[PDB]
C-alpha cells in the first residue's frame, strides 16, 4: 500500500506558560506519521531551511518531494490550556500546484495555510482513486499573523472518501452536507466527537488523557483512521483511530505496538445516533 500526503511541514514555535520550544509540525508530518504505521508514505511538501535532525526524522518515515522555496512555513502556537492555542503564521513556504504521477493507493491532502488550492483537490480526485482531506488548511487565510477563518464552498469535496474537521472549523464549510463524503470525522478535542458513514451519524468518546499540548492530534487521528478503515469495519476503525491518537499524545514517536492500540480501542465508546 502506497500513500501520498500533501501539505507543508512546519517549524512550530511552541509556547506553554513560560516554556518555549521548537519542533517539527504540520498536517502532512503528523498524518504521514500515523500512516507510516500502515503503508509506505511519500510526502509532497515545501520548505526551505529545516534542522538536519528534522530532515532525518521525516526521511526515516517517508520519501520527501519538496517544492523548492525560499521560506519555511512557521507557526507560533501559544497554548493557553491543553487544547486551546493561539496560532500565528510567521512565514509561509511555496504553493503546491502540481501532483506527481504514480501508483498511489491513497492521497491525503492536509495543508495548513492555503498552500493547496481547492483546484488541486479537484485534480487529485481525477488523477487518483482514493482522496482523504483535512479541511483546516483550506479555511485559514494565508495572510501573515493571527489566523482568520474564511468560509469556503464545499461542493469541491464531493467524491472525497474521508474528511476531518473539528467543530469550530466545520462551521466555515458552506454548501456542504455529510453525505458528500463517505466518512466525515467531526472531532472536538477531549470532548465527544461525531462521525458520519454515508451521512449516518455516530458519536464517539475519546479516552481521557492529560495533555499540556494537543499539537497534531487531529492530523494523527485522520491518518490513523485512513489506515484502519482499509483493514477494519467502520466502527472498529473509529475506535482504533481514537486509541491510536490517545497513545500518540503521550508518545509522539508513535513507536507503540499496534496490539496496544487494539486493546485500548475496545474501551472507546461509539454509538449510532
Ligand atoms: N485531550 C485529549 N485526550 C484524549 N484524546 C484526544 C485529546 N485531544 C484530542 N484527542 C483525540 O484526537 C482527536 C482529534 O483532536 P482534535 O479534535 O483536537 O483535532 P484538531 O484538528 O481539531 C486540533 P489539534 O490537532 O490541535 O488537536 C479527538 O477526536 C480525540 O480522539
Ligand atoms: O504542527 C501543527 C499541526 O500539524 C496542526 O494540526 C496544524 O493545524 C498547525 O498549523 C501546525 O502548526
Ligand atoms: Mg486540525
Amino acid at each position: 500500500m502506497k500513500c501520498l500526503v500533501v501539505g507543508h511541514v512546519v517549524r512550530d514555535i511552541v509556547k506553554k506558560g513560560n516554556k518555549v520550544l521548537e519542533r517539527l509540525g504540520g498536517g502532512a508530518y503528523y498524518s504521514a506519521l500515523a500512516l507510516s504505521r500502515f503503508c509506505d508514505v511519500e510526502i509532497l511538501t515545501s520548505f526551505s531551511n529545516l534542522p538536519e535532525e528534522w530532515i532525518k526524522e521525516l526521511e526515516s518515515m517517508a520519501k520527501l518531494q519538496v517544492v523548492p522555496s525560499e521560506t519555511t512555513t512557521t507557526y507560533e502556537l501559544t497554548y493557553l490550556d491543553g487544547n486551546r492555542r493561539r496560532l500565528k503564521l510567521l512565514e509561509r513556504a511555496s504553493p503546491i500546484e502540481e501532483l506527481p504521477d504514480g501508483e498511489y493507493d491513497v492521497l491525503l491532502m492536509n495543508p495548513v495555510a492555503r498552500e493547496v488550492p481547492p483546484a488541486l483537490v479537484t485534480s487529485a480526485l481525477k488523477k487518483f482513486p482514493f482522496v482523504a482531506v483535512d479541511i483546516q488548511g483550506f479555511i485559514r487565510s494565508s495572510s501573515p499573523g493571527e489566523i482568520q477563518y474564511q468560509p469556503i464552498d464545499g461542493s469541491f469535496l464531493k467524491g472525497v472518501k474521508i474528511l476531518h474537521a473539528d467543530l469550530g472549523e466545520y462551521q466555515y464549510l458552506q454548501g456542504f452536507s455529510p453525505e458528500f463524503v463517505d466518512v466525515l470525522l467531526l472531532s472536538n478535542g477531549p470532548e465527544p466527537g461525531k462521525a458520519f458513514l454515508h451521512g449516518r451519524e455516530y458519536t464517539f468518546e475519546p479516552v481521557h488523557v492529560g495533555v499540556d499540548e494537543s499539537t497534531g492530534a487531529g492530523d494523527v487521528f485522520l491518518g490513523a483512521f485512513t489506515g484502519f478503515y482499509s483493514q477494519c469495519p467502520f466502527v472498529q476503525a473509529l475506535k482504533r483511530a481514537a486509541a491510536f491518537t490517545a497513545l500518540f499524545l503521550k508518545n509522539r514517536s508513535v513507536d507503540f505496538s499496534m496490539d496496544d492500540v487494539n486493546e485500548l480501542a475496545m474501551k472507546v465508546e461509539v454509538k449510532r445516533v
